[PDB]
């Protein structure tokens, strides 16, 4: 696909001239963040009444009463497949986010792993809004989309195979 | 103007691998040219039977008899508004092409002043027989054809101001 390659070119940024500092909350329960937030949420020194705890890390941890924590082990690299738990992740924060859940959606980094599921989720839920949107339409929001969030963290989807993977689900596929 | 500075990241093409070394047909009568292709039209040695020119450089020249020079005085800068006389060189040029009357539009290198003309013209022609073109398509549409002329051509829109301010007037407005 051409505007696939147009696409993952137009959102090739360069090295990042920051770091993520802080969690970013992409809707009004559902929150992005890394490896220091989510140390927070279980030290129980977090600002916000987290229900769930979505973890893109290879490393399991234990959850204290009251918060329940999704593990999808991913590997932050080139060949890693994303395009078979984008699908059920999406539908499971729009679930969390329907039932007013405060859930965080964190990676070492807060940058590529659970970068890819904050994009997928901000696509994911801009789609249901507007289930009409063409393909031209979904390119250009995709593009102002991930500008936006890289502009808050510094750092977000630097991973090139995962943002293609994307590109491919929410852009080039209806 | 906000709108704008996204599109102009992705036609960023970084530097040119090849310099412009030919004319290029962008449409059935409208080519794109450098100042040495203007000398070949000029000479007699042209393969193209060439009615006008479109210069867009500051000097002027004389033409042989059946060839009319349009002269649109521009410098290749970061101070220069490509988008004030834009609006009436595309009409210039689409009234040529209704014509049927083979055009070289050039400037020197070949790559910035006649480069935006030939983008201008390229997204007018399109707008004119697709005039509900939404302004994501507009978008793309540029973006396609900015890497596909630069491909041909090696140097093609290099001029960021010039991109930018074809970007607002073809895509954003």
């Amino acid at each position: 696909e051409w505007y696939a390659r147009l696409l993952l070119r137009c959102t090739r940024a360069g090295p990042p001239l920051a770091l993520p500092s802080g969690m970013t909350r992409l809707t009004d329960h559902v929150y992005l963040g890394s490896a220091e937030d989510a140390r927070a949420v279980l030290r129980g020194d977090s600002g916000v009444d987290f229900k769930c705890l979505v973890n893109m890390t290879m490393s399991k941890y234990s959850t204290p009463a009251g918060i329940t924590a999704y593990h999808i082990p991913l590997r932050d690299d080139d060949k890693t497949n994303i395009a078979s738990i984008m699908p059920a992740l999406v539908k499971l924060l729009a679930r969390l986010e329907a039932e007013q859940k405060p859930t965080l959606v964190h990676s070492v980094a807060g940058v590529n792993r659970s970068g890819a599921a904050a994009m997928g989720y901000v696509m994911h839920k801009r789609l249901a809004e507007n289930p009409t949107m063409t393909q031209p339409a979904r390119f250009v929001y995709f593009l102002k989309t991930y500008y936006e969030i890289r502009d808050l963290r510094g750092a977000f989807l630097e991973n090139a195979n995962f943002r293609y993977q994307l590109i491919k689900m929410f852009v080039c596929d209806s």
